[PDB]
């Protein structure tokens, strides 16, 4: 039986119309064009043999407006101002993007899902959805030249930009910047080995998945036994789970299914030790890549 | 270690600009507007209490051009001709879609991947990628009002439309039409319980996944033992696997990794009996949702 759950992305058209190519010297990557501003990773300024431990403040001083070439592929956009904010550049260009959507900047939290538009040379090439991991990486799909690819969520017609791609870590995961220029997590935009926090199971998303299973008639793991949020969270800290924080979206799943959160918190504690040969929605391990919102939207049609 | 593999869709913007709402009586679903033609499922003609065993030929005769209301949401499009081709309608409208992309119609084969633009009331709402299963269903995410949602592949700038959504089967999977109006598989567009062929593991995609694992340093399952294609295919028929047919994309993975297809065919035969507590790219079961092309593109950057 298929759960009706897929990795679903927002339609990407609004964001495709904002993607540009930025070139500075022998470096080329993607930028995001909104109003009269082009956002891009600051390491576009950096020569290759300096990518490890660059001095970006000196690089910035060395640049003029004419150092930066911005091209749209579907136009040259003339740069008329340049600034550095954290790990991003803010380039001011003479033409406002006539396809600028309604947008905000936001910061995405661990366990939360967002859509990524993967781009190369200013050209959108694919889209996918990821969850921000508890160690502030994402399990994405990015190659050389993908920096400046953007992540976003959507509420209504409004695009909430939350991620600009910067780097691949040694374990194959990825990280980037928020649009205030901070990197997610404790990462720096330098090509040096960095410590990676350990990842954890996102407990709220495992709960959501267990509810999706119940909504598909799969409930063998539901017992009357219960674990308090407080008790579960103490356990979580000792077993590489995030602490659980309920939301209105989780509450809706509890109401529709008639199964209490605390019953599924107990179930997780038991399922963690093992599935004993049974499966849940085709899986023999806990799944934390689907959010309560995904389950409410894709299975129940609920906002 | 993360494989660098995600469920990747094409950017959807070209296709979003082709989506419309079609209404006929008290039925509303999505249509695809290309040139002067709007394609949509023929059951838009059907009243609710006739959805099981409708007589579409009579319904068609009963309709005039004015029976059909086509609306774009981002315009009313006046219908000036109507025809039925298999399980689709072809509506001719007075205005050619000025955003019509370069396109073809094609039929997608089992194991092959395509992108879906899920739409409601003519409004694109999400995108995801699926593989056509060996029993001509897809494991999608579709609700009431999603019919007329389209699937497609892309080569260059050319969009190859391959799927228009029609129905959900009892096991939660989905099926639809090709744009010649045939349903995939042996399904009919009637709301009656229908037999479903049994599904099978897509052997070529499991091979691709095993190569992805090797490309990520995970090769404990590779032995010098080998199984011929011919021998494997006899086995496959007895164990709910598709018969394996190699391609240039699989050959490229063999060359890059230095592991022969026949070594991985042997591995599959053994791994099918069990993983014995080991994992492959985080999984304890065979994965057939990634194609040789996905692996070549996402991991190696190869066309």
């Amino acid at each position: 039986h298929h759960s009706g759950l897929v990795k679903m992305s927002h339609p990407s058209g609004d964001v495709e119309a904002c993607m540009v190519q930025v070139t500075c010297g022998s470096m080329t990557l993607n930028g995001l064009w909104l109003d009269n501003t082009v956002w891009c990773p600051r390491h576009v300024m950096c020569p290759a043999d300096q990518l490890s431990d660059p001095n970006y403040d000196a690089l910035l001083i060395s640049m003029t407006n004419h150092s930066f070439s911005v091209q749209k592929h579907i136009a040259n956009l003339r740069v008329v101002g340049h600034a550095m904010q954290g790990t991003l550049l803010k380039l001011t260009v003479d033409v406002a993007n006539p396809s600028t959507p309604a947008y905000t900047f936001t910061t995405v939290k661990p366990g939360a899902a967002f859509s990524v538009l993967a781009c190369y040379n200013g050209r959108p090439t694919g889209t996918f959805t990821v969850v921000m991991r508890p160690n502030y990486t994402i399990k994405g799909s990015f190659l050389c030249g993908s920096c400046g690819s953007v992540g976003y969520t959507k509420e209504g017609s409004v695009i909430n930009f939350c991620y600009m791609h910067q780097m691949e870590l040694a374990n194959g995961t990825h990280t980037g910047s928020a649009f205030d220029g901070t990197m997610y997590g404790a990462f720096m935009d330098k090509q040096v080995h960095q410590v990676q926090l350990t990842d954890k199971y996102c407990s709220v998303n495992v709960v959501a998945w267990l509810y999706a299973a119940i909504l598909n008639g799969c409930a063998w793991f539901v017992k009357p036994n219960r674990t308090s949020v407080v008790s579960f969270n103490e356990w979580a800290l000792a077993n590489q789970f995030t602490e659980f924080v309920g939301t209105q979206s989780v509450d809706m799943l509890a109401v529709k299914t008639g199964v209490a959160i605390e019953q599924l918190l107990y179930a997780i504690q038991q399922l963690y030790t093992g599935f004993q040969g049974k499966q849940i929605l085709g899986s023999t391990m806990l799944e934390d890549e689907f959010t309560p919102e995904d389950v409410n939207m894709q299975i129940m049609g609920v906002v």
